[PDB]
């Protein structure tokens, strides 16, 4: 029974990794794991260094055929690889993304390899209240998605530089002013949460060269989601300038209660009705486990 | 302003041509034209040598990425290339699939390229009886999808031999215990109407390597299709066994009501509803006038 994908298990994948250097020292790891992630330098080894070296031999590939129609075009740094990371809130997308961006940036010709998170693309809060849509923050229609698009478009024309907006976490916002700006990159990374996703008109998903997609049991990544609700009492809402300082106070079962709820009505609905529907487009789907563990994974090989 | 996109016009365009040989008669030609269509050789030079060019270095550069894929994967006839031609009833993509076709097989080096038109994949009459779709024969729900979407893979997949089965359009039925052998191609154009659509999972239009849209003005292609709808009466209907043959004592005014009836209510809606909305993901667009000559095209360069 044929198949677009091949499954994988980290006994089977480990084995790709061939001869790929590990560039990366432990102090460099953990100063880009999130609060709760579990990843160790077995992990990297195992998983990432495969996925890096598969990467890197479609970098070269991917540009001979903008060559072709280039050539074809009767034409004359090259066309900007663009990778896409995409899964829910609290998966650990985010650390992978900046893993990912670590290991491609070490490579001996030495690419530069910026990463864009999507949150920068959020309308900011009063914009947001206008549109009525505070309580549904991270849904697509939270983003300004044209915005996005011009961008990644405008990196993979060519362009010499592109700006993006920059979002706050701590203030729960939108920073005015605020810019981050991508002088052509030789690879991109962004992530996001609907990234993936297809539409009537044209979308980042169509720009990606590779994407990846981070994923789990849903009550896991609930339970991942509560945790580290209840572990930023002591980190973010610690600091009193935290738009969400109030949650500091809240004891371990208010704090349950908060985090389940945020999660019934927002984080979970997005999940099911956008995110997950998403899945089947990614290259590459990494599979974790209850431990965080990443054991299986499924290649697109068409 | 940045775009994914490449307008042209036949001056432009034909001057892509390079020594692209023509190696098609004008006996060949016509053996290929549909009822109505107007494509001459000063069309094929002008317009698909151009684009036959584009294709054959297209190919050879798509194979490199399955390589690379390979080659990771420490692997040991490659990848067939797809092509995906779409567009509305009566626009005429037919005939020009057919004449891509016979361009392409006559490329020096020879390679297999088969042709299939998603017409086969349609339930049968009964099927679509029982699901209350009579009324909506050629939209998304009236084709087996399912088992389009496992032959395409199945060829790309590498497969040995793919079937499919075989429409009728004298009985406007499935031909029962017909069949289509496909015996892995180089190429593989694949035409219909929804091809280049989109989904939660996973499609064909998501296999296809090269994608090709026939474009026309609404009111246009009501016209080729009534005129085509008339001069089937001495043509497909005057046959006896014609599923149709009651048309053919119709006068011109009965056939244009009929007709004009038949588009407003099945073909109109499906190209407005389904069809037009994915013009934008195709890798280029044939732009035809009234008087069914193609003068502008949009090329996909990202
Ligand atoms: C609906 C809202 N979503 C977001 O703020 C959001 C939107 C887009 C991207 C990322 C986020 C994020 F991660 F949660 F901050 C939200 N989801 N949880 C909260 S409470 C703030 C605590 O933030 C987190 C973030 C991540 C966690 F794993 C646990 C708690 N909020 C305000
Ligand atoms: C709704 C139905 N659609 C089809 O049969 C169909 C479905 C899928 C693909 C192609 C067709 C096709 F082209 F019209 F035969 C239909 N549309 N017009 C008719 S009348 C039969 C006359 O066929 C044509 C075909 C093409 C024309 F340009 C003009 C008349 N019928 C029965």
């Amino acid at each position: 029974e044929p198949s677009p994908y091949v499954e994988f298990d980290r006994r089977q994948w480990r084995a790709l990794r061939m001869s790929t250097p590990l560039a990366l020292t432990e102090e460099e790891l953990v100063g880009l794991r999130g609060l709760g992630e579990q990843i160790d330098l077995l992990e990297v080894e195992e998983v990432y260094l495969p996925l890096a070296r598969l990467i890197h031999l479609q970098v070269a590939a991917r540009q001979r055929l903008f060559a072709a129609t280039a050539e074809f075009l009767g034409e004359p740094r090259p066309v900007p690889f663009i990778i896409g990371v995409a899964g829910s809130v609290a998966v650990g997308k985010s650390t992978t993304a900046r893993v990912l961006q670590a290991l491609l940036a070490r490579w001996d010709h030495h690419p530069r390899v910026d990463l864009v998170t999507t949150d920068g693309f959020l309308y900011p809060n009063a914009e947001l209240q206008r549109r009525n849509l505070m309580h549904r923050k991270g849904f697509p229609e939270s983003y300004n998605r044209r915005a996005l698009m011009r961008f990644v478009t405008s990196v993979k024309s060519g362009s010499d530089y592109a700006c993006a907006p920059v979002y706050s976490h701590l203030h729960y916002d939108i920073i005015p002013g605020a810019e981050q700006v991508v002088r052509h990159p030789d690879i991109l990374i962004l992530e996001g949460l609907n990234v993936l996703q297809t539409g009537p008109t044209l979308m980042v998903s169509d720009l990606f060269d590779f994407s990846l997609y981070v994923d789990a049991r849903i009550e896991d990544i609930e339970q991942w989601y509560v945790s580290r609700f209840l572990a930023m009492r002591t980190t973010a809402f610690a600091d009193p300038e935290s738009h969400f300082h109030h949650y500091a106070a809240f004891s371990d079962s208010q704090a349950v209660v908060a985090a389940r709820e945020i999660w019934r009505t927002i984080n979970r609905p997005n999940l099911v009705e956008n995110i997950l529907p998403t899945r089947p487009r990614a290259t590459l789907v990494l599979r974790k486990d209850a431990d965080h563990s990443i054991n299986r994974l499924r290649l697109r090989k068409l």
